[PDB]
């Protein structure tokens, strides 16, 4: 970002070896057997002995930190995304459900879309001018690098690994966005010759031309190709761009500031599954027969505007994290609520260029294969959207407890109630207080949380006694959270030690081939909090076949929840997990209310 600000930021540290290993052993106690823990304990001692393997790997990481801006940056981006070969849809690209808008006709839909585009361009002005306000977390300045990765960027299919292109700072920065309607892409300039951005009224006029130039959905949904396996898409992509026209259209899409998807009307569904269907529409598009072909999942930022008033977005994870994305959302949404002023008669405008695609028998086959693949993915995705209206951050705070920790502890309780045991739990932690920092792992399953979930369901433990255990678990989780954001967690560290071993060309350390580590890294619960002023909520698929994907936005009086699971695993059920979570939160409130502290 603004290089001045970035330079004053501390560099991602490398936690002490013995410290991280100690935290690791503690986080394992609640998720592994005594026999397994005892063995790991032995591997740890040997691993960190003087003159041992761990010490050499640690030294390597410290050297890496001295010759790079962030010793973790490239490794993370690579292992977490660029090398992740599964489809980006559902398994990687997070989806976001925004507050439903009130437009009831085409003009209204296009009206909001125009306002949204203008709001994004407004936010972009701060990025180009580097005037974007500095943010804080834990009272520390935060990295703003992510904001210069979301716009005018795109992921690119690679035979072995993927790459990312960013034109935000190219010789002549893109001044156009891409609009998709009925699977057809259009190149739309949102800036005038002089350099000033088009007005909402002006953008609206352009969207109309675009909409009328693609009234029928007869064209092939070429964009659905971006939802297939990366290896398959890499090859299909290479073929697709062999045509001059096709390559030209793709280039326009990749360079576009961002994409706006004008989704078509979808079959009315039951009211008890409506929100789940809107979440699916934002995450994957619903299917090849709906709006899945009306997208380009390699594009970093995709804003979706439904015909029935619904709206949201889906973004490619290799670019940024949640906070930056939601920050842009809060600004855009708040912008669409701003009144109108200058309604002067706008001057004529050019016809948005239509990014055509020359289909061939081979390309057609690729599209069909993509449809088939996407159909399987969607059929296996189990989503449950839960709006916890009972309460929000308000109650936990009135109890002098961290809301997020309260929620995480509630999730642990809910899981234990269902399966009778704890499980490796992952909660995203922001490392933005460090230059180029992304995230680390907060492990919600601990000695204190397990002690709580056990005593909580113990009909032989005094209700007041469960209160102490509850507060202790919450405090323990808050402590872990504070350490994580300060670069004191151990997950990314341990990952670094393993990649370092690989780089040092030494045999894989036993500690990394240990069963305990496999268990610890197999997150049956993958979660993250998406704080936002806008009453929205994010969602993503589970990270493992037998796990859940839980995302939430804690508001003051309520909490927006999203729970995902796979139908391939009979042991998991999104609705059930959501219900136990809701009940878990309530029971914890009841417990605390039944035993006030003040007198
Ligand atoms: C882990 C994380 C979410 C915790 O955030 P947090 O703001 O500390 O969450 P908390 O629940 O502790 O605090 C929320 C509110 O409760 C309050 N609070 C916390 N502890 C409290 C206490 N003991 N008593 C009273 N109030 C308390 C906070 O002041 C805050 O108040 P606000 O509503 O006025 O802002 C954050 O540190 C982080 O890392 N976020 C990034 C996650 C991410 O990257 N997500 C996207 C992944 S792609
Ligand atoms: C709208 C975005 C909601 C959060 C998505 C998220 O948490 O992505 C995580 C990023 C990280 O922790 O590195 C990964 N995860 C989805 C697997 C938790």
């Amino acid at each position: 970002s603004h290089m001045a600000h970035q330079d004053a930021l501390p560099r991602l540290p490398v936690p002490p070896l013995q410290q991280s290993l100690d935290y690791y052993l503690k986080a394992l106690q609640p998720i592994v057997s005594e026999e397994e823990w005892a063995h790991t304990k032995q591997l740890v001692d040997e691993f960190q002995t003087s003159g041992g393997v761990g010490e050499r790997l640690q030294k390597g990481l410290e050297r890496r930190a001295k010759k790079m801006e962030n010793w973790l940056s490239e490794w993370w981006l690579k292992t977490a995304y660029l090398q992740f070969r599964q489809p980006v849809v559902i398994y990687s690209s997070p989806g976001v459900i925004l507050p439903k808008q009130d437009f009831v006709d085409l003009q209204g839909q296009l009206r909001f879309a125009a306002k949204l585009i203008e709001g994004v361009l407004d936010f972009k002005s701060m990025i180009d001018n580097e005037t974007l306000p500095v943010e804080f977390l834990g009272g520390q300045p935060l990295c703003m690098n992510q904001y210069y990765q979301i716009l005018s960027s795109c992921r690119v299919p690679g035979p072995k690994q993927d790459s990312v292109v960013n034109f935000l700072k190219s010789k002549r920065p893109p001044t156009h966005i891409t609009v998709v309607h009925n699977y057809q892409f259009f190149e739309l300039d949102v800036y005038h010759s002089d350099g000033t951005p088009l007005t909402s009224d002006q953008i609206f006029v352009q969207l109309e031309k675009i909409w009328n130039s693609s009234l029928q959905s007869n064209k092939e949904p070429v964009g659905i190709l971006t939802s297939n396996h990366r290896n398959t898409w890499a090859k299909a992509y290479n073929n697709l761009i062999k045509d001059k026209v096709n390559r030209e259209s793709v280039n326009s899409i990749q360079k576009s500031i961002f994409t706006v998807c004008l989704d078509k009307q979808v079959p009315r569904v039951s009211d008890d599954v409506y929100r789940n269907h809107v979440a699916g529409q934002m995450l994957h598009g619903g299917g090849s027969k709906f709006n899945s072909g009306n997208r380009w999942f390699d594009k970093t930022l995709q804003f979706i505007v439904a015909e029935d008033g619904s709206c949201g977005m889906v973004y490619e994870h290799a670019a940024a994290e949640g906070p930056p994305i939601v920050a842009l959302v809060d600004h855009v949404m708040e912008y669409t609520k701003k009144p109108e002023l200058v309604r002067s008669p706008m001057v004529p405008l050019p016809m948005p260029k239509k990014l055509r695609f020359n289909i061939t028998p081979e390309i057609k086959n690729d599209i069909e294969k993509a449809k088939q693949n996407l159909s399987i993915m969607i059929q296996d995705l189990d989503i449950m959207m839960l709006t916890f209206h009972h309460f929000g951050k308000d109650f936990p705070k009135s109890e002098k407890l961290s809301p997020d920790a309260f929620i995480q502890v509630a999730l642990q309780l809910a899981y234990y109630r269902i399966y009778g045991q704890a499980c490796a739990t992952y909660e995203s932690a922001s490392l933005r207080m460090f230059h180029l920092g992304r995230t680390d792992t907060i492990r919600s399953a601990s000695i204190d949380s397990l002690a709580f979930v056990k005593g909580m369901g113990d009909s032989t433990v005094p209700e007041q006694q469960k209160v102490e255990l509850l507060r202790k678990a919450v405090q323990a989780h808050r402590a872990y959270t504070d350490r994580a954001i300060r670069g004191e967690a151990f997950d990314r560290h341990l990952l670094g030690l393993k990649l370092q071993a690989i780089e040092d060309l030494v045999s894989m350390p036993d500690i990394f081939m240990d069963t305990s580590y496999a268990i610890a890294m197999h997150f049956n619960l993958s979660t993250a909090q998406v704080p936002a002023k806008t009453d929205c909520v994010g969602f993503f698929g589970p990270v493992v076949p037998d796990g859940y994907g839980i995302c939430y936005n804690p508001m003051e009086a309520h909490i927006n929840f999203s729970v995902s699971a796979y139908n391939s695993c009979a042991e998991t059920n999104a609705a059930r997990m959501a219900h136990y979570l809701e009940k878990a939160l309530l029971d914890m409130r009841t417990l605390l209310q039944n035993h006030p502290r003040a007198k």
